[PDB]
RNA sequence: ACAUUUAACUAAAACCCCUACGCAUUUAUAUAGAGGAGACAAGUCGUAAAGUGUACUGGAAAGUGCACUU
């Protein structure tokens, strides 16, 4: 598929990397992804103002993650909402207020997380982790998973 | 560590120590694998309000947010 470049390399960026993000985690524990090469804009008969990026994806044998996706998009998108911030301080939206500081406390003491590590800097396998650990606390709280909050912050 | 013997009616003889250097140290070569730069590719190729920086971007051919310039 061709993307925009700089979604191309967002889609496919290391751990570490300027463009890691969202995409990145979400394409790359399912999929092994290669940005190819990049397009400039002038090769196109309209020319836009970016350039365009190709992009190749292989689905994995054995996923990264063994969860189903929409948990680890929740996961995901908590982790990478403050990407220049340290990543409890996105995982502790997970949780209602009144569980706010006790179950961020447990999450990652059960993952094995260190509280200090950007979101920029958690590879696929601390994603797996936390991953597993939400699962089972929703497991153990039916309503959980369900948590948006932006409406409690409504109210 | 190691030690002054003989000899001396002219004067001479004798002399000989034991201790490594290595999975240490310096530089270089060969090898798996990965990554860069060069030739704007030449054509019997195709055709006719704006700007700058920075931050996020998961409905990104660019947008929005902040600050600036004419
Ligand atoms: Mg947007």
């Amino acid at each position: 598929l061709t993307f925009q470049k700089e979604v191309a390399e967002r889609l496919a960026a290391n751990t570490g990397s300027k463009q890691r993000s969202r995409l990145s985690v979400m394409a790359q524990y399912l999929c092994n992804v290669r940005h190819i090469f990049t397009i400039p804009g002038q090769a196109f008969v309209p020319k836009p103002e970016v350039d365009v990026g190709v992009v190749h994806f292989t689905p994995l044998i054995q996923p990264k993650i063994e969860q189903p996706f929409k948990l680890v998009e929740k996961v995901v998108q908590n982790v990478f909402q403050f990407r220049r911030k340290y990543c409890h301080r996105g995982l502790r939206m997970l949780f209602p207020e009144a569980q706010r500081l006790e179950s961020t406390g447990r999450l990652l003491e059960l993952a094995d997380i260190d509280p200090t590590l950007r979101p920029r800097q958690l590879s696929i396998s601390h994603f797996k982790s936390l991953c597993d650990v939400y699962r089972k606390m929703c497991d153990e709280d039916p309503q959980l998973f369900a948590y948006n909050f932006r409406e409690e912050l409504k109210r």
